[PDB]
């Protein structure tokens, strides 16, 4: 199953949710410090919340509730898995979508 | 450390956070599958999101932003782990904190 990642962020003036990466495998360098991802492999029973060590109180939460808003607008299960990454706190799993994770 | 149980639910008519037990252990009975809870261990670096088979999709939103709000409210790290559970998908570490845990 295919992959796709998202960004949180207020950045703008407004909360966004936008498209960074359509499909996997995607590069380390598109998850920032100052913002929130969303990594969604919902078909496969699987979302991650990767939170910024430099995103806001405002994003944190905003992509805690856009994981949740994910499964409503795709119609994934009320079974699906959602894991909540600090940067730096990163799973194998989550390293597993990247052609390039290297670890700080 | 001494978690905390709450509840997440707009059955009242307005979203509410309450608490449904003061200090651990908890009893099973006390997560009722139409609701959402959010147990704080967050003095010892963990929270989890408890969601009801039967709870609203406003609900497990509002869950999920709560878990985010407690570490702005308590003071806890950005490294707090936030465990995400539906009902039946409970980790070992949850049900360590009830004193009666009954697998369905
Ligand atoms: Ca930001
Ligand atoms: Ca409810």
């Amino acid at each position: 199953k295919m992959a796709k990642l998202y960004m949180v962020s207020d950045a703008s003036g407004s909360m966004r949710v936008t498209v960074v990466a359509e499909e996997n495998p995607f590069s380390m360098a598109m998850l920032l410090s100052e913002e929130c991802f969303i990594l969604d492999h919902g078909a496969a029973k699987q979302i991650f919340v990767w939170k910024g060590k430099d995103a806001n109180p405002q994003e944190r939460k905003a992509a805690m509730k856009t994981a949740e808003e994910f499964l409503q607008q795709m119609n994934y299960s009320k079974n699906t898995q959602i894991q909540v990454l600090p940067e730096g706190g990163e799973t194998p799993i989550f390293k597993q979508f990247f052609k390039d994770w290297r670890d700080k």
